[PDB]
């Protein structure tokens, strides 16, 4: 199947050279999530690669979301 998409929660400034600046709603790709703080992203509308907190970006879609959500999402689907 296809990559499971994450969205920006919140705007992310990059501070540094190592990571990246996203606006909230933007879509990413997961690069690397093998810390728990701090995730590598691609921008699905930048092109651009880098680091940026993990809390700030979720799934898109999927199970894992409180309950409310999965039915509020079942619901205008």
């Amino acid at each position: 199947g296809g990559v499971t998409l994450f969205v920006a929660l919140y705007d992310y400034e990059a501070r540094t050279e190592d990571d990246i600046s996203v606006h909230k709603g933007e879509k990413v790709q997961i690069l690397n999530s093998s810390e728990g703080d701090w995730w590598e992203v691609r921008s699905l509308t930048t092109g651009e690669t880098g680091y940026v907190p993990s809390n700030y970006v979720a799934p898109v879609d999927g199970s894992a979301a409180m309950g409310p959500v999965l039915r509020l999402r079942a619901f205008y689907n």
